[PDB]
């Protein structure tokens, strides 16, 4: 059988939130079969949890934020992609504030934060979503995909035609394991323009944000003083976004993603889309020495 | 006189719906007087006509779509733009499929038919549309305008900024009083990239799109082993479009198009501004062809 | 006392209408203190005035227009850029038509005609509207900032990715208390496309507008024969154009402007806003 996991061990960590610029302090623990991972306010009193699941996705306009009623907890996508590409079906994660701290601007130091609390397998088949035909949405130029494909393969591209992205890698495939993953994909920071985070800056908005947490550029170049992690940071950027917007399904998917320009709306919308379609997904388990197409890291 | 033109002999061609990926059936057919080119669709029972009118085109995403009720062809133009090239006035054109089949994704093809077919002149007098004073349309960024001139001219830009047309020409005009429409125009062949094609193969359209039938392109390269027919390839397609499109008006033309990244949507929209404005243009015969422009 | 300032002298120019391509009628002449730049159509009869005040702004479409009813002057940041430049708080502008003539598509001839009239200091405080919070507005990709700051100060980012635009400067700015307006900002010539102009004129627009008054260009390279005056002239362009909206607030800011791909409309929304804001800005004299 092919079991859910969740962490062996409580795991405690800080860093600053994006938003407040105040320091965060995050905790994960493991959780129960069928938990799936749910976030905690444990600031407030009483706590207040909001599951990791589509259905409880508010604004979706520089992060994907979680809502239950006036409770919010934003910046969710970097952990939880954390969570899909170690295969971690179960957990809670606990916060100080109302938003998950930036860290890095990727998803390396989660998935450092996973290791190091270890994997437990638990004693219970392991749910994925089938894609089983074409799911698409579209805002403008932008596109977001499903088709059906027997593994877990995320595809993105952007177009940028300023100096500073002309004839770089602005496409990549990523054909999904834990170990792609976490190699290939998870230590990809966020990106966006000084003018922009001069803009936020005035206005009192992002002031945890600098280039200690994402890649910055201007028109012409690339303004952090140590380059780039990988020369084709940027878009696989996207990957993980998605990659972690879509665990917002609640289990691991077998198919494929597409994306030409989207982000967290549209990856929402498509999720959405694919949910409401009972005939384009069915979950299904591997059980009676079964197993499943794509390759989790070993506990 | 100037007489109105029409095909002296039926002929039958094949090609693949780039919509269905499915061979489509097509006839060039003769055509009365004052017919003008009627689209037919005799997969249908009954047989369902479409006179190729402005006032027909539904939607305009891709290419230009004719339409009478739940019916439609599209797809329209790459054929027109020939028959506009070649100066037939009357034919019908019979279709198995909602589209006329795609060829080498110019009018190329349909150049050989046409002249294969062969031409024959009929007793009546050629009806051009005169372009008696400017029509312009926007939308967004793109422009498309009718200027009053003594022949005609149509003249194209477009604006792609991606590191693959940065450089290449991208504007052009084309003065018929000089120049052939079969030589200078019919062979461009339509592009785009490769992402869309991706795009739109997955929601099964586009399913007889490849290199096959279209310039491919990436974000930095032409695609296509053997790179482009001419190096303005680009913006002579864009020219045979609007050649095609402008035909629906019924009737060939006197006077001059300049587009700025226009398209099958914005091309319709100029001909029915200038069909409200009546006072724009007017309808002339030449009854000694030397009083014509050259 | 930082006194009010006016012209010492009546002084008169014509020029072609970028819009009709007639001969327009321009005089300036001195005003009293608290008047601001009034704006007269003096072709009219009665004569129509039209102080240069925020609220007074119609459309924005390629300039900025003032309104009065169903009587309109358009193209006025140009001159009102060279008022500000040169500190003048009074005068009137006479007009033969409604629209400033475009002279050379720069500030640089209003410079050179406010000298000729020369300075008259006036015998009243000089009124400052000083940035004391951040205010901003955005409109699309466009965004447009006030914030405090000891001085004046205009920052201003274009961004355009076609070739004729490529390895320029496309930012700039421009601390006043060290850059003069006048040397590094006045001359900047308006721009743009060939196209675009094309497309006007068959319109039956623009009918004045040419190479004799703007920078053109098509998508690879600068038409003109003569070059650019400045490396940075389309950016000082954007930023003269900032500075005339800008005095339509109807006093000389002590702040700091930013603005990306801001144009007339935005600059107009930002001065609205702001002066809605009230505890973003107060007015403030320099009795020494
Ligand atoms: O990766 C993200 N979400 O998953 C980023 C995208 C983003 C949006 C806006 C930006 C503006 C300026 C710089 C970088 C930016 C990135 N969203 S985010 O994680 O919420 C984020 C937003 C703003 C930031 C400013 C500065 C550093 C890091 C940031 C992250
Ligand atoms: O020339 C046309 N109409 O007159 C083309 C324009 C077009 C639009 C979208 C494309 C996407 C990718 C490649 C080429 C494309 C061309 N419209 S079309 O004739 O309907 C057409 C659409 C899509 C195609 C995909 C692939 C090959 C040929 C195509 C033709
Ligand atoms: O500087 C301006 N306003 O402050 C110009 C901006 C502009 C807008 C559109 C153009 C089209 C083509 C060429 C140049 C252009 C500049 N607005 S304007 O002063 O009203 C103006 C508009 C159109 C013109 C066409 C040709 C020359 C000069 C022009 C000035
Ligand atoms: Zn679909
Ligand atoms: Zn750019
Ligand atoms: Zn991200
Ligand atoms: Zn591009
Ligand atoms: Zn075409
Ligand atoms: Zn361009
Ligand atoms: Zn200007």
């Amino acid at each position: 059988m092919i079991k859910q996991r969740t962490l062996k061990n409580i795991i405690r960590a800080t860093g600053v939130g994006l938003h407040s610029g105040e320091k965060v302090y995050l905790t994960l623990k493991p959780a129960p079969v069928d938990t799936g991972i749910v976030f905690s306010r444990t600031d407030l009193d009483p706590v207040v949890e909001i599951p990791a699941r589509a259905e409880n996705v508010g604004e979706t306009t520089m992060s994907t934020t979680l809502v239950k009623g006036d409770v919010k907890v934003d910046t969710v996508e970097h952990l939880l992609s954390a969570m899909a590409g170690l295969g971690i079906d179960n957990a809670y994660v606990e916060l100080s504030a109302s938003e998950v701290p930036i860290m890095d601007g990727s998803a390396g130091p989660f998935v450092f934060l996973i290791q190091s609390a270890g994997l437990q397998e638990q004693e219970a088949a392991k749910k994925f979503i089938r894609i089983k035909r074409e799911v698409s949405v579209e805002e403008g130029d932008k596109r977001a995909v499903f088709v059906p494909f027997d593994g877990f393969k995320v595809s993105f591209e952007i177009d940028f035609d300023h100096p500073v992205f002309r004839g770089r890698t602005q496409q990549a495939s990523v054909d999904f394991s834990s170990t792609s993953f976490v190699k290939e994909v998870s230590r990809a920071r966020t990106f966006g323009f000084m003018r922009d985070i001069e803009y936020l800056r005035s206005q009192n908005l992002a002031l945890g944000g600098s280039v200690e947490n994402a890649i910055v550029v201007d028109e012409n170049r690339v303004l952090n003083e140590d380059g780039l992690r990988y020369e084709d940071e940027f878009v696989k950027h996207k990957i993980l976004d998605a990659i972690g917007d879509l665990y917002l399904l609640g289990n691991s998917l077998i198919g494929e993603f597409r994306g030409f320009k989207s982000g967290h709306a549209l990856n929402n919308q498509l999720l959405r889309t694919l949910i409401a379609d009972k005939d384009a997904w069915e979950v299904v388990t591997f059980e009676d020495a079964r197993t499943a197409p794509i390759s989790y890291m070993r506990p």
